[PDB]
Parts: C-alpha cells; sequence; structure tokens
RNA sequence: GGUUUAGAACGUCGUGAGACAGUUCGGUCCCUAUCUGCCGUGGGCGCUGGAGAACUGAGGGGGGCUGCUCCUAGUACGAGA
C-alpha cells in the first residue's frame, strides 16, 4: 500500500543528496526539469542552502517508482549538526550510505 | 589658489611710527623665434651617359597591458571547510 523510506548517509561530503535528485529524474517525469548541475532543485528548499553549495538541514520529497511509493531525504551527512541526520533516523526505517572512491567509506 | 608690493581689519607686541612663516579680505603673469633642438615638408647637387620604374635592405621607429568567466575539475590537496 504505502512505501518504505529510504535513507541517505553521504558521510564526509559524499554528495549522495545529488545522487537523490537524479533519482528524482530517474522517477520522472512527467513534467519536470529533471534538475542540473550543482543547486539546482533537488528539493533544496530554504535559500542559503544550495547558495552555500550544502545543505543546512536534512530535506524530503515525495517520489515513485515501480508502481510503489519511495520517500527519501538528504543530506545531513555535512560537519557537523549531524544530530539532526541522528533524528532523521526516527523518520524512516531505510538507509543508502554513499561509500567514497577515495580509499573506501570515510571515517 | 599659496608665498613675498602698495588698501583694510583682528589677535598680539610697541609710548608711538609700525611689526608678527599669526590670521583674514582685495589685488596689472610681457616677448613677432636668429641659432640649437624637435615635428613635418621641400629645393640643389651627388651617386659619374641620360631617363622611367621596381624592389633589396644596412639602419631607425612603432607595438608588447591585463581582468573576468568557463572548461580541465570540484579533480590534485584537505578530517571537513
Amino acid at each position: 500500500m504505502k512505501i518504505i523510506n529510504i535513507g541517505v548517509l553521504a558521510h564526509v561530503d559524499a554528495g549522495k543528496t545529488t545522487l537523490t535528485e537524479s533519482l528524482l529524474y530517474n522517477s520522472g517525469a512527467i513534467t519536470e526539469l529533471g534538475s542540473v548541475d550543482k543547486g539546482t532543485t533537488r528539493t533544496d528548499n530554504t535559500l542559503l542552502e544550495r547558495q552555500r553549495g550544502i545543505t543546512i538541514q536534512t530535506g524530503i520529497t515525495s517520489f515513485q517508482w515501480e508502481n510503489t511509493k519511495v520517500n527519501i531525504i538528504d543530506t545531513p551527512g555535512h560537519m557537523d549538526f549531524l544530530a539532526e541526520v541522528y533524528r532523521s533516523l526516527s523518520v524512516l526505517d531505510g538507509a543508502i550510505l554513499l561509500i567514497s572512491a577515495k580509499d573506501g567509506v570515510q571515517a
């Protein structure tokens, strides 16, 4: 009926939220811009976030694929005030870490 | 415009005339370029018989500044920024 929640643990500036945006593009449209390099929509919401080059807080965005709901949130992996991302864990059961190509997963 | 002419005034100094890089207001800045120099532009002659072209190029001059944006690449670097 509903759809399982999905996380986005982009540790060490993984950029996983951009992957959430591209996933938002793949789940489209039928009427969407398809996003763009940098910010860029991708549910950036508040000003000073996309302008800052990184989200100041975790967002949310409705999505659908394979005939089912697919909520997802990103990124909160920056810094630094990551406790809100820990709050995000209560907000969803799923997860999807974005592993770096640099010496494996970021510390 | 300032400083330095003659007028006037204030502060100060002096018995006073006056004085004060103390201040204030007002106040005629000439020259037709011979030579050198430089910018141009010619005439005379030479270059060896005269003439018309066309280059060669010794040499000399001019020009030479840099922003930003994007890409490379958000890559190297960095725990992140």
